[PDB]
């Protein structure tokens, strides 16, 4: 479906470790085919670059 978003800048982090410029964009992708296929959900209310994980630490 067509899903598009006003230009709010408030970065968030998906479970794919990609930073989205706002929640609207992340939620568009949560519902996309690419999103469902990766069980995409939000993991942080900030850019991913503020987080680390067990792979890169």
């Amino acid at each position: 479906g067509v899903c598009a978003c006003p230009r709010i800048y408030m970065p968030v982090c998906g479970s794919n470790l990609k930073t989205y410029n706002n929640d609207c964009l992340l939620r568009c992708e949560i519902n996309s085919d690419l999103g469902r296929a990766n069980n995409l959900r939000k993991i942080a209310d900030q850019a991913c670059d503020n987080l680390t994980d067990n792979v890169n630490d």
